[PDB]
């Protein structure tokens, strides 16, 4: 019933651009719409984010989380370990490569979503989450070493399952960090969940 | 260590604009960005709101109400948290209450209220309050519930048992071509692992 008629580029730069969409309203009435889209999806979607669940024995479960300045937030951010998938990568191969990029560590796939949208009143952008268990206790785990690339600047922060949103709200509290909204939705159903 | 120096507008449009952000990286080094924003935003602590409105009936399991609607950015049908921007001065637990009342016609009550996080925070500034909402369904207000959309506003209603919301929303993306939200998905996602 409602469905894109066109699309006018408004701009492009080098990764972003801007489009007037212009889309049938279920009326019958014709309709406009700002859009965002990035200039390098091919893919599945144009990226991941990796849920890494940190098992050590002994220990409580931990999150494994990433801090970085984001220019577009013009501040630093707390987000689950993401990037874009390379033309010919898998999801699952994307996760594992950029979980060992930003943490150093090297984990196991148990699950992956289907493409899920990031912001779809202004992007068509995309992800597939993938829950990756990370098991601490062997020796690739050890001393995990973080190959970033040039310009990357992640600091790794790994908090417990069973208080995160606590520490979460905490370290917004304390440290004006703003949190992603993945990130929160995750920690506020484990809170939730019965 | 890490700043904005300038931002230069690239592209504006009547919703959305285009930015070349130049920041100062943690080496010392000047790199730039391109960074996307909302050019609705006031003073308000958020552009807007999403609610995870949480059902809640005498010998019922509690539902997640969700929303089904056209989004033009992403040429389909998304499903996603009941949510909309936050008018100038309203508070977000104000926008939140109200959004849901108009798109599903749903009273609900405050539970709690997270801080400002972020949506996209490689791509935009975009930033919303996540508002947990309890919906007494035993209450006569909220017995047979009709929505109040805005100009332009074509939405669909869609609970989904809590208890059950992972499986329930694959089902939905197995049977029909829509696109789950990332937000939605890390909630139902970490239902299932607690
Ligand atoms: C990032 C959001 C981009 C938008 N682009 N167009 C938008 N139109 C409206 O909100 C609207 C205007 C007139 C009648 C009905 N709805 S919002
Ligand atoms: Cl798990
Ligand atoms: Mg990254
Ligand atoms: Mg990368
Ligand atoms: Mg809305
Ligand atoms: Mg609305």
């Amino acid at each position: 019933k409602q469905y894109i008629i066109s699309e006018e580029l408004i701009s492009e730069g080098k990764w972003v651009k801007l489009e007037k969409t212009t889309y049938m309203d279920p009326t019958g009435k014709t309709r406009t719409w700002e859009s965002v889209k990035r200039t390098t999806r091919k893919q599945t979607a144009d990226g991941v984010a990796v849920i890494p669940v940190l098992q050590r024995t002994l220990h409580y479960e931990c999150i494994v989380l990433v801090k970085q300045f984001r220019p577009p937030m013009g501040g630093y951010c707390i987000e689950f370990p993401a990037g874009l998938i390379d033309d010919g990568e898998t999801p699952e191969a994307a996760a594992l490569r950029e979980l060992e990029e930003e943490t150093g560590y090297k984990g196991d796939i148990a699950e992956c979503s289907p493409a899920v949208c990031m912001d779809p009143g202004l992007s068509n952008c995309t992800i597939h989450i993938v829950t990756v268990t990370i098991n601490g206790d062997d020796a690739e785990n050890a001393r995990p070493k973080p190959k970033p690339g040039d310009g990357e600047f992640v600091e790794v922060i790994s908090l417990p399952k069973n208080d995160l949103l606590q520490r979460l709200d905490a370290l917004v509290a304390e440290e004006h960090l703003t949190v992603d909204a993945r990130v929160y939705s995750y920690a506020l159903a484990l809170k939730h969940a019965n």
